[PDB]
């Protein structure tokens, strides 16, 4: 049920143990010591990896390592679809702007900030979550100097517990990680979209990279002299497998989460956030469907547009799915009343005040935060036309010295970003028109942008007639208006510009949504301070974790299946079967490698294979997970590697606010799995023998 | 191969079936010479099964069983099909135009005298041996001088099995008097609709109740306001124990076709002309239907049933190919009849090996001409609407060509235009769906191959399919109402006779009359050669492991309540309950909406002795029993014979299962007794039909 603190192991080491964990607290996480904690990393800023051998070898996420991948696949070589593996370490890709940070040491800084904090002279000050002041207390604990004296060293305050805890994070950042390896992206991404958020999983969710520093160990950028790190600690490499029941814990580093949520906030998320994304983006993936299979060259145009779309709906419907079933709301409404009577017993109302200041700021946002999603999810993101060119104060004081053409070829150049081998202006006004028409149904005439009030005045309320109008007369309608404007630049044409003047609305209604909720974001985090106080005062920090923050946690559970609706039952592994089952050649997502299809066929499985023969593929299990710890590493009650996190079920996407443990599970690589594809796919030897293989 | 056994074969399946959990004694199942089991089932309607669960001839079939009879007794004032029926009087049970209800009488083995009978063949390649005028005559011969009249109600009829090899007749009982007793609201009778046809895990109510009525002596007779109720010589005890896993399971129906016997090549001309045909072709046809009906919402009320009826042999095509891809069909037909090969080499008789020849040779030599008809089938016949269109008689061209007999034409040809642009028929939607199988079906049949009409798509039209059919709408007198009634008006023959969409209706049905012609031929010698063949496995492996095909007679299949693992890390249990009918629920799709009094039952936990032991409340099962089109509504035995469930649909994993029986995915998907007892108490009140079953605790 938790993504807990490294400073809650002690506190949950017993619980840990009588559920399997069988290795030494310390071995695990030493607060002043060598643990297995050195060998994790936050990979690329957003994702979790995991060093797996002394020479700095790194495994993470397909996804993960994904941009660097596309970034060194040329027409020649297609790292992407084929795959890469670097035959020698000096083989291996140089990466730009990629990182890898350690988190070195972490100290409770709590009593120090809360000091801190006590120099006040206003109550309602945010200062207590402000990256800006934490980062002056940091560098004021650390020293002047701090970095100086201790390169490639960084420090970090962040808040816990809506600002009840207060943690420092030493951290190690190397910029020199390289390209090592990665499988085809038939094997890294073989759900593709179609399975993401699913269980059962048969995607091989895996690359590897490479940590290189200076002669000494220490930080440093890209070098041709940059020599392979040889970290204080790595992982083992267990192929003793998994079975079901089995302990398993995962270290890495979660986003967000918001597990003290009230029974009002739940029921916001639900009414507004979801059910206007759910609504949108429905209406804009259907038209855009349509399109893509009545015209092959639009399905190449728009697939990645529409698979893009289709990620946060699918969570969304996860999402709502557990409010409706899970009685996500309930649970919150009994956690917020039995501290209010626990409160009310203590004679301490500040609680049920905290609660109700809550309530209050959720139902007094409500029509502003609906106006929001619509423009946002209708609008900003619905119909390109408005991301369309905007001249900029400045291009319009040049248009009206010869500077006049240097603006021209700044507008064109958006323009031509605008409109790319991608957009389809057809596509796009049939989108604008379906995503218009549900928007002006749904806000009022005097909440409208400016330029929207035209299709009720001025087209009589054909929004057909509106859009088709917008791109007839637009500068940006097709390349020839473009061409005829650029040739007879005025500064009254562009002012005058449906286009123009569309994105302008739209763009300065958002912002003017934006900046009125903003000030509803404060009174509920303040309120959430005293809230989550009370929780931790009646309940205690040991059942109740603190919201994930983007920091180092640990969460354990089991490698266990479960049962996804009445008479269904999905098990705890998938195999090789499952991929040669799933097999389509007339589907790029659902193609199978041709050397992996071979290895199946032979049963070339070598040390990987299950005791029955089979190939192990993935494995799930009831670890508590989310955004964030998508390349981590997954341990034995030995702490010996035996996956890699790759994704989490849409059935425990609630989970971020209430966990489900009948439900929610991690979604895994078997580590067997990975080497089968080093070994028999990839040919790199090299990479096997440098890990620490366990029998 | 697991079976579907002649009631002949109990004797020699008994042993088995006792040592997989069978506790009931064989003659009370089925006694040749005296009152069994078998007494209580039915043939319901002609293509059904069901059977008699009270001393005053109740009968519990399946709701989509009983559809018709639900349908044709709703009115707007009282729709029974949307909110179920239920007579709290034996006199408020309504009479039905139509029905029938079948008893087994008697079941006899004639092979010898059939076979004595044969030997005053005249030619030895007649099909006599399989004709029903032929084998009527000698059912007639055998019975006696007018059996019909000196033993009414009773009929004779004998059917071959095993390719010819066997004969039986069966001695039948038919009641016509059938009434509409009861039925769930369509909400659990059809719950999972289209959606889950064919579909475990399944949550639906699938039953209706009837009554068979008989004249004062228990003797069939058409209704009549004086007829009483059956009272029967035997009907089933009804089990609340309910179902474990692995528990025995038996049925009794009447299954309908299977091809059990098929060759290796016959498996490969299935695989790749008949399903490869319908799939492709219906892919088209359904993919254009589904654009325009998401497109419009009028074009979706007038088209969905067309689309769901397209869906149905689409999806049975898709599960029977995956078989033949998966599951080793055609490998298993290729190791069946080489094995008999050998074993006739062995022997010193070539006629089996002599007889799989004839069958290859007769599949590889009509496989072009199959092609081109499942192709115009699918593509033309079914696929285009307009095919379909009016196309006037000889008598009707011959009425307009001096006489009052124009007129009468006119109403004739207008009535039948009036029924295919009905109210649920588009021409823009059929303008669509005949471009894209017209294109289809032009790049897969050749010019000389083509039916007359079509040829002008390339001599007259350019190639332009799309201007081809605009022209025969266009021009036609069929192609608007406006443009018939202009032709009714003033009416020539010469107008017909040139008219584009006549010409082509009439072409593309001469091309399939000429094809079905040509191809019939093929058929006798494979029927033949089959007999041999068959005879041949018979003597070799016995008629012990190796089932008759099915050919709508009461047949026996026996196996175990137990479920399947679908595909890799799934798995399907064997039992679904009442939470599966409310996770499912969806009120904005009429398919998923469920009943308020059903949901409330639920909610209450309401459900008596109804509950299994965990209080949890049962739905449907699955079994490894072998069953196919003809079972639904088939009684479900207990390893006691007590009424346990009604058989209602099979899962598409094992609709390959007609060729080859799947044990690891083939199973019957049967409504548990239980859940049609909650229904009735619980949804229907109609406690009068509780208290007539014999109900064992
Ligand atoms: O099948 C579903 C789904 C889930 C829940 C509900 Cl209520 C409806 C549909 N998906 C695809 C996988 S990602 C989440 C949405
Ligand atoms: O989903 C399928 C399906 C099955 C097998 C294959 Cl190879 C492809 C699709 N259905 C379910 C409804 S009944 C049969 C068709
Ligand atoms: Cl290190
Ligand atoms: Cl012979
Ligand atoms: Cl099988």
């Amino acid at each position: 049920e938790g993504m807990w603190l490294m400073q809650q192991l002690g506190r949950k080491y017993a619980q840990m143990k009588e559920r399997g964990l069988k290795m030494k607290e310390y071995d695990l996480y030493n607060p002043n010591g060598t643990s297995l904690k050195d060998a994790v990393v936050l990979f690329d800023g957003g994702c979790t990896g995991e060093v797996v051998s002394d020479r700095g070898l790194v495994l993470t996420n397909h996804h993960c390592g994904y941009d660097m991948i596309q970034a060194h696949s040329t027409l020649e070589h297609n790292y992407l679809e084929n795959g890469f593996w670097a035959m020698r370490e000096a083989d291996e890709l140089p990466n730009k702007d990629i990182s890898v940070v350690f988190i070195d040491k972490i100290e409770d800084v709590t009593d120090y900030v809360k000091k801190e904090l006590k120099a006040i002279k206003d109550p309602n000050s945010m200062d207590y979550l402000s990256p800006k002041y934490l980062q002056k207390l940091a560098d004021k604990k650390a020293g002047k100097n701090f970095s100086a004296k201790n390169p490639g060293l960084s420090v970090e305050i962040k808040a816990f517990y809506g600002g009840n805890l207060y943690l420092m994070f030493t951290k190690k950042t190397y910029t020199d990680v390289r390209l090592v390896g990665a499988p085809p992206s038939s094997i890294g991404k073989f759900g593709a979209d179609t399975d993401n958020w699913i269980w059962p999983r048969h995607t091989g969710d895996f690359s590897i990279f490479r940590i290189y520093a200076d002669k000494n160990g220490n930080p440093a950028p890209y070098s041709e002299d940059n020599v392979p790190l040889k970290p204080k600690r790595f992982f083992n490499i267990s192929l003793g497998g998994v079975q079901e029941n089995d302990y398993a814990m995962i270290m890495g580093f979660p986003g967000t989460t918001h597990r003290y949520f009230t029974a009002s906030e739940v029921d916001e998320w639900k009414s507004i956030d979801n059910d206007i994304r759910i609504r949108m983006r429905d209406i804009r993936q259907g038209v855009m469907l349509r399109e893509m299979l009545a015209d092959p060259q639009i399905k190449i145009m728009y697939s990645a547009k529409y698979a893009a779309s289709q990620n946060a709906y699918k969570r969304a419907i996860g999402a709502n799915w557990a409010i409706k079933t899970r009685g996500l709301r309930q649970n919150k409404q009994a956690m917020q009343d039995r501290l209010i009577a626990w409160g009310a017993k203590q004679g301490t109302p500040r609680y049920e005040e905290a609660v109700h200041e809550i309530d209050a700021t959720v139902a007094k946002r409500a029509d502003l935060r609906r106006r929001y999603w619509m423009i946002e999810e209708g609008i900003i993101r619905g119909i390109e036309f408005a991301r369309s060119p905007i001249p900029t104060e400045d291009e319009t004081k040049a248009l009206q010295a010869s500077a006049r053409k240097e603006a021209i070829d700044k507008i064109r150049t958006r323009y031509s970003k605008f409109a790319n081998k991608d957009y389809s202006a057809e596509v796009d006004k049939k989108v604008a028109v379906a995503m218009l028409t549900e928007y002006l149904k749904e806000i009022p005439y005097e909440n409208l942008p400016l330029h929207l009030r035209l299709v009720k005045d001025r087209f009589a309320g054909d929004v057909q007639a509106y859009v088709d109008d917008i791109f007839a007369r637009s500068v940006f309608g097709s390349e020839a208006q473009f061409d005829a404007f650029a040739a007879v630049p005025s500064v009254e044409k562009l002012a005058e510009d449906p286009m123009v003047l569309f994105a302008s609305s739209v763009f300065d209604e958002y912002r003017k949504l934006y900046n009125e909720l903003r000030p509803y974001d404060d009174p509920i985090l303040r309120a959430q301070r005293t809230y989550i106080a009370g929780l931790l005062e009646m309940d205690g920090d040991q059942d109740q974790f603190p919201d994930a923050n983007l920091t180092l946690r640990f969460t354990y559970g089991q490698v266990k299946g479960y049962s996804p609706r009445d008479n269904v039952y999905y098990g705890h592994q998938t195999t090789l079967d499952g991929v040669m089952e799933k097999e389509d050649p007339d589907n790029w997502e659902f193609v199978v490698d041709p050397k992996l299809k071979a290895v199946y066929e032979r049963k070339d499985f070598g040390r990987y294979a299950d005791r029955s023969g089979r190939m192990p593929v993935a494995f799930c299990a009831t670890t508590h997970t989310t955004g964030g710890n998508s390349g981590s590493p997954v341990m034995n009650a030995n702490g010996e590697l035996i996956g890699l996190n790759f994704d989490r079920n849409w059935e425990g996407v609630g989970g971020d606010i209430q966990y489900l443990a009948d439900y929610q599970r991690s979604i895994i690589v078997d580590i067997r799995y990975v080497l089968l594809v080093i070994d028999k796919v990839g040919g790199c030897q090299r990479l096997l023998d440098e890990m620490n293989i366990v029998p």
